[PDB]
Order: structure tokens, then sequence, then C-alpha cells
């Protein structure tokens, strides 16, 4: 393959890790022959039941295990879905505090309260590393050990043309020619960097990993205790899916014994969107709060010669995400949750919603920035009590609010109160002013060209607003 050799040479020219190149060209072979990465509804069965955290946990903690624990926050994605060209963690959340402020403050609270200097890492990509490093100047505790201790630099892979599978060229911005290969990349990065051997040599055996956008994620020593007692290599936290869980992955089963499967958004064929979005059928949603046993990982990686068989997802895009007329490409990516079938002993457990405040979209961001979410003593962000575990279901017009620039007009004059909101749908150009209270099920449709301004102090109480 001339296309594979072209990818090979371009990767080697940019300093890409040898095993990553090898794993990529494996996937490249597959996709060149029309591998879609899809998990069709007819290939899987729903997960009907799972153990709950209240059941499986006990009183008391084994502090000896916490002493073996290490935290990693994922920070490598490009946030292209929200129209970013860099780290979504540098987005403001509350009080002029970004996602990364909340992460740094959470860690500091954890270390203080428990008097335990738990190791901490951020998995960065080429697109997020520099901005993240400079941001952390504000946290000298982290900054002074950023290169040596904190950063885990993941790999990058070229975007490849949908027609001939060659790496794409984009002269206007050669930066658009590359993508981090998914958070699934973590295992090979840990292995090939020497970080895994380093951590194991200091006696660490467990790693807690969560999304950089999820400020609800918590190191639970009682869940750690459980994972260890059942001698698990991998534990995934899931939530009872809500109407707001539209993007990410749900669990399912495949057969002749049953094994877990993770079906991501990118693995769902167009014809199956309705099923993928049936929250009652596919009711267990991955939080991406994942515990791994590091020695089990080490043993697997050695066994499989640095090459985990994670399922490749073949993500179609344009080379410049913002320009729909730019060259059509495929991003080959893996998800860290897909290791759930690869570990010898793995489990998923249902956790309370207060451990999962995701921001995948500007609709999610709206909910987080609003009074629907609250800061806890331990510096987490958690859904308010009166929403009874169910985030407001926010549908923001994809033609106006998908890009952060468009979302910016909506909240420019004010983030509305959403703590009493079960549902908010916005269509056309719309602009909130100050101290707007949204209550119950609210619809706002503007059919005029002029933005619809929602006056300051307006109460929208189970109301449908249509301006024409
Ligand atoms: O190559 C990459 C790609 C993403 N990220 C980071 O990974 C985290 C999550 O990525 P994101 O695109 O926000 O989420 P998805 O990958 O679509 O979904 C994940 O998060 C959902 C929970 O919000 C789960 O339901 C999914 O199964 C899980 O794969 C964020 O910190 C990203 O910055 C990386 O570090 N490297």
């Amino acid at each position: 393959s001339g296309a594979a050799l072209a990818c090979l040479e371009k990767m080697q020219a940019s300093g890409v890790e040898e095993k990553c190149i090898h794993i990529f060209l494996i996937q490249h072979a597959l996709v060149r022959k029309g591998e879609t990465g899809y998990i069709p509804e007819k290939s899987i069965s729903p997960v009907e039941s799972l153990p709950f955290l209240q059941g499986i946990e006990t009183k008391g903690e084994n502090t000896a295990l916490l002493r073996q624990a290490v935290v990693l926050k994922l920070n490598g994605g490009l946030g292209t879905g929200m129209g970013l060209n860099g780290p979504k963690s540098l987005l403001q959340v509350k009080n002029g505090q970004t996602f990364l402020d909340f992460t740094a403050l959470q860690l500091e609270h954890f270390r203080q309260v428990r008097n335990c200097n738990v190791p901490f890492m951020l998995m960065n990509s080429f697109s997020t590393s520099g901005e993240t490093k400079n941001f952390l100047r504000k946290y000298p505790t982290l900054y002074e050990v950023f290169d040596s201790d904190i950063e885990l630099m993941q790999n990058r892979v070229p975007k490849i043309r949908q027609d001939n599978f060659f790496p794409v060229t984009y002269e206007a911005d050669p930066t658009c020619e590359w993508v981090p290969p998914g958070h699934g990349d973590v295992y090979t990065v840990l292995y090939s960097s020497g970080k895994l051997d380093y951590l194991l040599g200091k006696g660490y055996r467990y790693m807690f990993i969560s999304n950089g956008d999820n400020l609800g994620a918590t190191l639970d020593v009682r869940l750690l205790d459980y994972m260890h007692e059942k001698q698990l290599g991998f534990l995934m936290e899931v939530c009872r899916r809500t109407e707001s869980d539209k993007k990410g992955g749900h669990l399912a089963y495949k057969d002749t014994r049953r094994r877990f499967v993770l079906r991501e958004s990118a693995q769902c064929p167009k014809e199956d969107e309705d099923s993928f979005q049936n929250i009652a059928k596919h009711c267990f949603f991955n939080t991406n709060n994942i515990w791994i046993n590091l020695m089990e990982l080490k043993k697997m990686m050695d066994e499989q010669l640095g090459v985990l068989r994670l399922p490749v997802m073949r993500n179609p895009k344009t080379v410049n995400p913002q320009d729909s007329q730019s060259t059509k490409v495929y991003q080959l990516e893996v998800a860290m949750g897909a290791a759930i079938s690869l570990f010898d002993r793995s489990e998923a457990v249902v956790v309370p919603r207060e451990r999962f405040a995701p921001v995948k979209t500007c609709s999610d961001l709206l909910a987080l920035r609003s009074d629907a979410y609250q800061v806890t003593e331990d510096q987490r962000l958690v859904l308010c009590e009166e929403r009874n575990g169910k985030p407001p279901a926010i549908d923001l017009d994809g033609e106006h609010y998908k890009m952060i620039d468009g979302f910016e007009k909506l909240v420019k004059g004010g983030v509305p109160s959403l703590r009493q909101c079960t549902s908010l749908t916005v269509r056309g150009l719309v602009e909130f002013g100050a101290d707007v209270s949204v209550r119950g099920n609210v619809v706002i449709k503007n059919l005029k060209e002029e933005p619809l301004i929602i006056g300051s102090g307006r109460v929208l109480d189970n109301e449908v607003v249509v301006v024409e």
C-alpha cells in the first residue's frame, strides 16, 4: 500500500512513537478495505441489569490501596464539535474558573484533606500541551513538575483522505493534517513512554481516569476497595442514562459466552440512531470514569507485544472541520472504554449521577454554567438536588449554537437560571438577558431574522415562545 507507506513516512518525519505507527497501519489496512467501525443494532443485545455502588461498597477504607492509586485526567481532545482548536478544559465554567481550575483545586483539596500526595497526570496532545502548560503557571505546585511528573503526551496520527487513504495535505494550516488518535491511546502511551514502568516501580498499582470535561469525577476509595477485592483489571463507572445523554457510549452485550461491548457515537450507523438514542433500551451510559489495575495492564501489554486490539472507529470529517467544502477525511480513533472486554476481569457498576457532569456540547456547557450545577466543598460540580438526578434536557439549534461563537450570542447578556428546568429547546437566533428564570418545559422559537431578546428578569414557566 502506497497510502500506508505515505502515512508511515509522514509519521516517522514528525517523531511519532513506533508502536503507534504500527497500530495505526493495522487500522489503515482495515479501513482501506472498507471497514466502517460500525456496531449495528442487530449485532448486540441490551444490558438489562448491573450492580449498583450502594450494594457493592462497604464501610471502612483500605488506605494501603489509596497509597497505590494515581490520577489521570484526559486533556488531549481538540473540541472540534464545539468549534475549538485546542483544550476545552481552558473554557470558563463558573466564577472565572475554567475546567482546569476545578481539576487543580479538586486535587489540592484531595491531597490536603487526606494528607496524601496522590500522583496526578494530564494526558495532553500536540493541540493542548502548550496552552495547558502556560495556564498552569497559576498553579506552581503543578507547573514546577509539569514536564517531569504531570504531562503524559499522547500520539498523533494523520487524517487520511476518504478517497485514496493518503495522509491529507492542508497548506493553509498544516496543523489540520493531524489528530490525536482517541483517549483509547492512553494504554500504549503509558506503556511506550515508560510512565507505566516508572509508576509500577514506585509501587503504584491503580489508576483512576476521567474526562477533562467531567468535574463530577471522584476517586472513591470504597470502589477502589471493591475492585481490588474482586481482583478486577478494569472497572467502568456507568450512570442510568437520561434524556441529556446523546453523545458518548452505551454498554451492550455480544455473544458462545456474553462479553461487554461499548458502542460509541462514531460506531453507530446512521440507520441505527433511533435505537442508539433509546435511553430505555440502552440505559447504561459510560461516564468514562475508569479504574485500571496497572500491573494487569503491564501484563497484557507485554503479552500482546504493545498492541491492544481496541476496535478502530472510522470517523468521517472534513480536514478543516469549520469548512464543509474542504477535503473529506477519516479520523481513525480508539476509546479507552473499549478495553472493558480486553482485560481478564472487568466490570461495570452503576454510580450516582453526581459523579458525571459531562460537557460534550455547548448545550451541556450552558447547563454547567447555569445554577443547575453547583460547586461542592470538595470542589466538584454536581447537578442540583431539585433536578432529582435528571439534568435539564437542552436542545440548542444546530445551525446557531453548535459552535462556541454562536453559543456566545445566546448567553452574552446572561446565563439563565435552569435549576427548575426539565427541558429547554431553542430554535433560530435568540439572546438571553439577565436573571432570566427557566422553569418546567420551555420552548423558544425565533422565525424572524432579528435576534429575539429575552428581557432581563423574564420568567419562562412551562411556556412556548414563538416569534414570527
Ligand atoms: O485523542 C483524544 C481524544 C479525546 N481526549 C479527551 O478525552 C475526554 C473525552 O473525550 P470526548 O470527545 O469529550 O468524549 P467521547 O470520547 O465522545 O465520549 C467519552 O465520554 C463519554 C462520557 O461523557 C462516554 O459516554 C464515552 O463512552 C467516552 O468514550 C476529553 O477530556 C477529551 O479532551 C483525549 O485526551 N485524547
